[PDB]
């Protein structure tokens, strides 16, 4: 049994919350960065959320590895020890 199985569907609640995207936003590529122009100061603590509440580390350089709902659990997946 795994409980990564759990993210899958449980990242819907986290891109929501990461961006603030509603439930009816939600997509696999989901553009937020782009539609919702999600500046670079607001990114700090936007993407910071994913941190404290994963308890994971992504720094800029895998920035991008975790943005796509299929990258967050495709990544966060190999991360998590």
């Amino acid at each position: 049994m795994s409980t990564t199985d759990k993210i899958e569907q449980k990242v819907i609640e986290m891109v929501a919350e990461k961006l603030n995207k509603d439930k009816a936003i939600i997509t696999t590529d989901s553009r937020f960065i782009e539609d919702l122009k999600a500046d670079s100061l607001d990114t700090v603590e936007l993407m910071m959320a994913i941190e404290v509440e994963y308890g994971i580390d992504i720094p800029d350089d895998e920035a991008t590895k975790i943005k796509t709902v299929s990258d967050v659990i495709k990544y966060i997946k190999e991360r998590q020890s």
